[PDB]
């Protein structure tokens, strides 16, 4: 199931229109109270009329409306269940806007959902673009508002959230494909659940965000259920997934056919394991209990021989959480960043840190214990971690739990500085720690250095929305501060993502995935941070990247560009994927500029491709004023 953000509205004094209705199937039917009953849209002898069909309620007087449902026809006929839709408020009833929710529901007769950001209105549109099943007509049983408590608008110079994008299914695991900068969303067997799946099938999803359109379709493939997978983007551009409920399985997504690839078995059985990409391009993997059974070492993918190789003496013990629930949790979701030299630095969750080693049958050093100060760090399960400078091997760590489950979470925060693998490195408390003690919570670092901190609760019960924390906040590194940012309405906990967009916006969804509970998020919304917005509150124009040089290089390979205007920082940012809290893929480079003169830039790449991970990033600059261009993307090779 899922449910609403707000409480109903009552409907007794509501007017409706719609586009078409068939005699018997008013317009007005579809707010009856009466689940037989249903408007139709026209059908049959005089025609049938294609979609789009609009419902446009009129509540009489100002709501502070944060969502709606739709419940289909309930008399077992498909016909006219909501595929591809928009939803528009207004106080006048002539001037619309923007959508506050646009995407596309499953299609089923359960109830669907438009959850969305408060705002007063009057009137409410729905507008079905599409059929479910591509036939020309809308039915609608019944059509419930939702409000909330009070409105407040947000605080200028805090960022914003909106729009909300409805989608088939709940995304618990996402990934950009930088060839195209669409979101690659899949959840499971099914669109809701992961719970007695018989393996071999993944329900996916995408949107794009230039045209803001959502689909989906049914990954057999590659017969794998990638629920619970380690994910890297390898050297050779392809996402490799591993493990999860078809636990030795590994798919392959390729960007630039934007299609799925069979892979080889893992040597182990894992899930909920972490994965890296190495500076060689291969992908490391470590731990994974959640599937498979046993101790669970290293093991190295290499995209060219297509092949796992065991890494026995890469051993995982060193890095296991002290979790009460044992084996099954105290492994899961390592910190883990490819460094320098084929090895992978793990950060936590455990309190020991560690180098692991790539070479021979694999290797492990103590890199010893996260800690400031103020003690030493426990176990932060679910934390997560974010390398916001790969240049200065700085990585921030914040909140998460000493257990998976039944835990307070806390706002421990460090910034840990990599040296040389084998060395153990400096590490100090961030400020004074998080405003809002969090786990399963989800982080991107931002184009300007500072990592975007959203969602979680703070007492760790995966799929129940309990003590949700819906302020975000953002590590500004400069100042070693937090700052909290505009808050949301719709809880992101257990199995939710974030994603940086190439347009330097934020992509946050889903949480549950639990089946018949009512806790399905079946969205994802947008942050826009400060940084797009001027001082009037309106979207600031934006430098533009008019020439580069060329979109692929090697490792130490310089890049010249030309843009429209001055620009004061330039960063790289790799391409991220998410699941669990986790997302070794992202990472940040900030650019030392050449001014060439005339609005023209040059930079190298950093020549270690142990810190510039190959794979495919984002090039931003930014001008005096701070905002960002929408990202050129580049291929780094090594
Ligand atoms: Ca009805
Ligand atoms: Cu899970």
């Amino acid at each position: 199931a899922s449910a609403p953000i707000g409480v109903a509205i009552p409907r007794n004094n509501w007017a409706v229109t719609c586009d078409s209705a068939q005699s018997g199937n008013e317009c007005n039917k579809a707010i009856d109270g009466n689940k037989d009953t249903f408007w139709h849209t026209q059908y049959g002898v005089n025609g049938d009329p294609k979609p789009p069909h609009t419902i446009t309620i009129d509540m009489k007087t100002v709501q502070n409306v944060n969502g709606l449902s739709v419940l289909p026809r309930q008399d077992g006929n498909q016909n006219g269940w909501i595929g591809r839709h928009e939803v528009y408020l207004s106080s006048d009833g002539v001037n619309w806007g923007s959508p506050v929710a646009s995407g596309s529901w499953f299609a089923d007769s359960t109830t669907k959902y438009s959850n969305f950001e408060t705002r007063p209105a009057r009137y409410v549109r729905l507008v079905a673009i599409t059929e479910a099943n591509g036939q020309p007509w809308t039915s609608i049983a019944e059509i419930n508002v939702f409000q909330a408590s009070s409105y407040t608008a947000p605080q200028p110079g805090l960022g914003r959230w909106g729009p909300t994008i409805d989608l088939p299914i709940v995304p618990s695991a996402a990934a950009i494909e930088p060839t195209s900068g669409r979101v690659l969303m899949w959840s499971s067997y099914r669109q809701d659940a992961f719970e007695g799946s018989p393996g071999g099938i993944t329900l996916t999803s995408s949107w794009d965000p230039s045209t803001g359109i959502v689909s989906d379709r049914t990954s057999t493939v590659t017969k794998h259920d990638m629920f619970c997978p380690g994910i890297s983007m390898d050297g050779n551009g392809q996402i490799v997934v591993s493990g999860g409920n078809d636990a030795k399985k590994t798919s392959l997504y390729d960007s630039s056919s934007d299609s799925w690839i069979p892979g080889p078995d893992m040597q182990v059985a894992r899930g909920y394991q972490s994965s890296a990409t190495m500076s060689d391009g291969r992908v490391f993997t470590i731990g994974g209990s959640f599937s498979g059974g046993v101790e669970k070492n290293g093991e190295v993918y290499s995209p060219s021989s297509k092949t796992w190789t065991s890494l026995p003496n890469a051993k995982v013990n060193p890095m296991l959480t002290a979790d009460k629930q044992g084996l099954y949790r105290s492994d899961n979701h390592a910190w883990l960043f490819g460094w320098k030299k084929g090895s992978v630095f793990q950060a936590g969750p455990s309190t020991a840190m560690n180098w692991y080693y790539t070479s021979g049958s694999g290797d492990v050093k103590s890199a010893g214990k996260r800690q400031s100060n103020r003690g030493v760090a426990p176990d932060a399960m679910c934390g997560n971690a974010v390398m916001y400078d790969a240049v200065k091997g700085k990585i921030l760590t914040f909140g998460g739990s000493p257990d998976y489950e039944d835990s307070d979470a806390t706002t421990n925060a460090h910034i840990i500085t990599l040296g040389e693998p084998g060395t153990s490195p400096n590490t100090v408390f961030a400020s004074n720690g998080l405003y809002f003690a969090r786990t399963f919570h989800t982080s991107v670092v931002l184009p300007d250095g500072s990592t975007f901190i959203t969602g979680g609760q703070q007492r760790g019960i995966p799929t129940e929305d309990s003590t949700p924390v819906f302020t975000p906040e953002i590590y500004v590194p400069e100042q070693d501060t937090f700052y909290k940012q505009n808050p949301n309405s719709i809880v992101r906990a257990y199995h939710s993502i974030s994603l940086l967009l190439p347009d330097g916006r934020v992509f946050n969804g889903g949480g549950g995935l639990c089946g018949d509970c009512t806790t399905n998020h079946f969205d994802a919304q947008i942050f826009t941070p400060n940084y797009l917005y001027d001082s009037n509150g309106n979207l600031a124009t934006r430098p533009k990247i008019t020439r580069t040089s060329t979109q692929s290089v090697v490792v130490g390979g310089w890049i010249t560009i030309w843009t429209d205007m001055s620009i004061s920082a330039a960063s790289l940012i790799r391409y991220g994927t998410a699941t669990h809290t986790v997302n070794t893929d992202q990472r940040r480079i900030p650019l030392t500029l050449t001014n060439n003169g005339g609005n023209s830039y040059s930079f190298q790449v950093p020549s270690d491709s142990g810190v510039a991970l190959p794979g495919y990033w984002m090039l931003f600059v930014m001008n005096s004023a701070g905002v960002p261009s929408v990202a050129s993307t580049i291929r780094v090779t090594q």
